[PDB]
Parts: C-alpha cells; structure tokens; sequence
C-alpha cells in the first residue's frame, strides 16, 4: 500500500560482551538520502583536460587530466568510521578495546517517497508545488558480485554524512575510462618548452564500458516498496588499537651499566665500548647503541615526493605513513592529508568556499624517520668520519642542491617490520577491495580492512525516467517531467573487539574530553552552537601503548 | 658437486621391443590470467566529480 511505512528509523549502537573480554559492537546507521534526477540519463565519457595549469612550466603535480564514464546512477556508499559510530563511541572503542574486526554487514533502503515539481505564480512570480507522484519508480540495483569498478565515496569524502538528524546526497557514480596521457617533466621557469601535453585516443585492448543495466538486476522501488540485501560477511584481518612505541634502538636487553646513580638528577655509565659484550654488523672493535645488532629494522626509509609516470601521466608514489619525529616531516613520512567537506565534519558555521583540512599524524613511533638527521658512511667503518666518508643530509644529490640523498633511499628490505596505519576517525574509510593483481600489496594506506575474498556490494540508486506526452526516439530533447525523491537508508555494521589488559603501573594514555579553551579535546566542538552547527574533528584512534618486541 | 647419473638413477634399459611410461605426476600450481590489465595508478578509485 501507499499509506503505510515500511521501515523503522534506528541509529543506536550495542555492546554485547559475550564472554572472556570479547565484544560485539552491532552499530546501526539510517539516514535521509535525497535523490535527485540525473543531469542527462545518458551514458558519457568527458575527457578532462586541463592546459591552464599543466601547460605552465613545473606543474606536473598540478595535472588531473584523465577521462572517465559518467552513469547516471548514484551511489549509496556508506564506506566511513562517521556513519555508524557517534564521538563518544570512538571514545568507548578506543580506550577500552584493543583490537578491532569486521563481522558482517546488511543495508536496506525502505519509506521511499517519490514527487515531482510544479510551477504556479501566486503573487506575478513563479513558486514552486511539490506535488506527490504514487506511480513513479526507484532503481536500487546492487553489485554484489563487483563486475563494475570499485568506487570507494570516500575518496573524493562523497559518502553518507555523519550527523543522523539530516539528509545526506547520493554520490554520482563514474569510473575511469582508459586513455593514455603523456606529460614532460619540467622544472620551475624553465627556458624551453612543455613539448608534451597531449591525451590519447582510446586503445583497443584496454577499453571496458560498463553499462548498470547489462550487468545487474535491478529492483523497481515504488512508493511502498522496501529492498534489502542479505548479510554480507566479512573476511578481513583484526587492526589493533594499540600504539607502538618502540624504535629500532629499543630492541632487546639494554647494556648492563657498570655505575649507578647516587642522585636522582645524574644518569648511570654503562660498561665502556672497548671492554663491551655482544655482537655489531660493522668491523670495530667496540660495541655501541647505534651499531648493534638488532632483530629487524623496524621503520623503513622510503623515497618520499616522487612522481612516477606510466601510460597515464605522473602520479606520487603512496607512502606507509608513519610518525613525524621531533623535526616535523609530515610528508617525509607520508601523513595523510584530508580535505573534507561541510556534512563530514566541517563547522557549519564556516561561510567559506574552502574545506577543512587536516594532517593526520600517525601514532607509531617507532616505524617514524628523521630525514634531516640520518646518514651513510663508508664500507669499511671508521669513526669519526672524514668529510669524503660520510653521505649526511647536506649533500646535493645531482646537480640540484635541493635534493638530497633521503629522497632517493629505498631502504625497504627483507626484514623491515612496521606496524599497519590506523583506523582514522570521522572521515576515515572502513574497507577496501584488494586489488585484482597476480602478486597483492601488504596494505592498502586507505583502510584497514582489506577484504580478502570479496567486496561489500556497492549500492546504485537513480530514479526511473518520467516521460512527458511528447516523446520521441529518434533525434529528441528529452522533456522528462521534474521529479525527485526521498528514501529512507539502513545499514547495520556489526564489529568484534576484545577488550583491554591493564598490565602497566603507571597511567595509561586516555582521549578525555577537556574543558573548553583552545585545545585539540574542548568539548565545545563536539556540541551543537546557539544556532546548531556541529564540527566533527579526528580523535586519537589508539591512545594505550603496546610492546613490539 | 659432481654427480653421475648412474649412482643417483634407477636406469631402464630399452631395447627395439621395449617400451617405458612414468606414472601421471600431479602439478600443484597457481593459476595465471589470461586478462590483461590496463588500470595504472591514476586509475584507481572513484574519479573527481
């Protein structure tokens, strides 16, 4: 029937301990999604080419000039930490837990309500009446076998917003289509010319157009009709909520110090280097911190903003993030910038075109990396080093002085072992499809849950087409009477975390909430203003420590 | 390492009339693709709207 709702709003999360220090987190999320026609309900190809900032000399990481099919079908992708958990829940499942997993997950869209839009004066001037429409139709086709390309929403922060009291948008769904692009490296003022610019026509071999129609089965929502898919389950592997602390100097027994201290100001000599015991990879005869043999090497020193180029102009290579150390290299290390938008967290109040920004500084300190202060000396080991025997972080590499040897030192070895990046709060991203590769990366530096078998299914909804009296399928104008709707969207994420072991003395590190002022933690930004402008900011995803070794 | 394949083998000795089969030996591999892929990496993810 038309009058009759069939769906139920519920937007709570459950704690459900279910034994010795297992929970299950079951967090619930619906909101408001408003579909609105498509710009033209044909399927396109645009080719964005930008020759107003690549054309001028060294702005080779200024081009986004690529082609992609445009659907006309959006997308309902809930694919964020904001959606389902509330501030003070993030709180709850990072103080308290020590590990995270993903169980299953199963989404249903209901209270459907389609209308369209009429024009009448009233006072010599057109308004608007939003007349009902009980006969027009939802297509809310489902991909659960993943035919289509993966389009993760928050990439560029598309996804459902994270506040339940108001309607979010659906993301328009478009993949890339492949076209090669060939663009000359340049530096800055260059006396020459760019000399290459140019996009490719498509090739034969790699050229895949993916209609929604061809390849799914789509469901017909009317008025009174609900959808929902079945449990998906997941197949990923547990991130901790536990921070490392432990550097590649803090492996192992300390030295045995031979003087202690008699004040508590003065620190303790160890056993002098000549007369020390244990082992060292260099050939002299005397064992320090620096030189001594380790496990593994803990945080691997990656070539940090370079630009790689193959078949589809330059791209910067995806660096582990990892912590920024006392010399603050928030690129160095690859901390992860956001540019989130108004309903992801931004405060409302902000009359600006600009979103907000946010380096995201990641808590593993020991896998972090000094660039200004680390060094290579010479194969046979003589300290301290002459002015020729040492390759410190001062030398030009090429002719470029700006340039030095921490941008091209690849030190990723057989036995680096760092820690996976952490789940990041509101506008983070919960799962990812593991790529279709014959040889799979250890990571993916946009989620913590790689799925290992299959994605969730992505979820496409557009408006089936009204029609005008005049129609014609030949060459037309397509009238297309003025309709949009509203649907009622319901996802539960169901989690599985075990709780946490007091083994230390001293305090642990908490996220608390502090008084108002100008601290990162005021509660004055997770609080609705005098008008109602909430913010949504990180939160620390991993305050407590943990012992690597 | 020097190695005779006399004292590592067990050798058959074929004459005009003889014949000799091994027995089916199992593979145990990985699969290959016979799809190529073309997605670099400025093709991977949603594109900007």
């Amino acid at each position: 029937g038309v009058g009759v709702s069939t769906g139920s709003y519920d937007n709570q999360t459950h704690y459900r301990f279910l034994g010795d220090g297992w929970v299950e987190i079951t967090a619930l999320a619906t909101r408001l999604v408003h579909l609105n026609m498509p710009k033209s309900e044909n399927y396109c190809r645009i080719r964005v080419h930008n020759t107003t900032d690549t054309s001028v000399k060294g702005n080779m990481a200024k081009d986004d000039a690529h082609e992609q099919i445009w659907t006309p079908w959006s997308l309902v992708d809930a694919n964020a930490w904001g959606v389902w958990l509330q501030p003070s829940d993030w709180q709850y499942i990072c103080n308290t837990m020590s590990q995270l997993n993903l169980v299953s997950l199963d989404q249903e869209i209901f209270n459907v309500v389609l209308k369209t839009v009429t024009e009448q004066d009233l006072g010599g001037q057109a308004i608007k009446i939003y007349n009902n429409d009980l006969t027009a139709c939802m297509m809310v086709a489902v991909d659960s076998n993943n035919i289509l390309p993966y389009t993760p929403a928050a990439n560029s922060m598309e996804t459902l917003g994270f506040y339940p009291w108001k309607p979010t948008i659906a993301s328009p769904y478009r993949y890339y289509f492949c076209v090669d692009r060939d663009l000359s490296v340049t530096y800055e003022n260059q006396e020459g010319t760019v000399e290459h610019n140019v996009m490719g026509t498509p090739k034969g071999m790699n050229s895949q157009f993916f209609t929604i129609e061809n390849t799914q089965q789509i469901t017909l929502l009317r008025t009174g009709d609900e959808f929902a898919t079945g449990t998906y389950y997941f197949d990923t592997n547990p991130v901790k909520l536990t921070h490392t602390w432990q550097t590649n100097r803090q492996l192992g027994q300390p030295p045995l110090l031979s003087t202690f201290p008699e004040a508590d100001t003065d620190a303790g000599t160890l056993t002098a280097q000549g007369s020390r015991h244990g082992t060292t990879q260099m050939g002299v005869n005397w064992v320090s911190e620096a030189i001594r043999t380790r496990p593994a090497q803990v945080g691997f020193c990656q070539p940090h903003n370079d630009f790689e180029a193959s078949r589809a102009g330059p791209f910067a290579a995806p660096k582990v993030p990892a912590d920024i150390t006392q010399g603050v290299d928030k690129e160095a290390n690859g901390s992860v910038r956001y540019s989130y938008g108004k309903q992801h967290g931004e405060n409302w109040a902000s009359h600006g075109p600009a979103p907000e920004r946010y380096t995201w500084d990641e808590t593993s300190f020991g896998s972090g990396r000094d660039t200004k202060d680390g060094f290579i000396q010479s194969a046979p080991l003589v300290v301290p080093p002459p002015l020729n025997g040492i390759l410190t972080n001062a030398n030009p590499i090429g002719t470029k002085n700006d340039i030095h040897f921490s941008n091209v030192f690849n030190s990723y070895g057989p036995l680096t072992a760092f820690s996976h990046p952490s789940p990041v709060y509101p506008q983070g991203q919960i799962w990812d499809k593991e790529l279709d590769l014959e040889h799979k990366p250890r990571l993916h530096i946009t989620a913590p849950f790689v799925c290992k078998n299959n994605a969730p299914g992505q979820m496409l909804v557009r408006l089936g087409p009204n029609l005008t009296d005049q129609y014609d399928p030949n060459g037309a104008t397509l009238s297309r009477i003025v309709t949009y709707g509203t649907f009622f969207w319901k996802g539960k994420l169901t989690m599985r975390a075990k709780l946490r072991a007091n083994t230390t003395w001293n305090p642990v590190y908490q996220v608390s909430a502090e008084d108002n002022g100008n601290s990162y933690m005021s509660v004055t930004k997770w609080l609705p203003t005098a008008t109602g402008n909430m913010q949504s900011v990180p939160l620390i995803t991993r305050p407590v420590a943990r012992n690597t070794y």
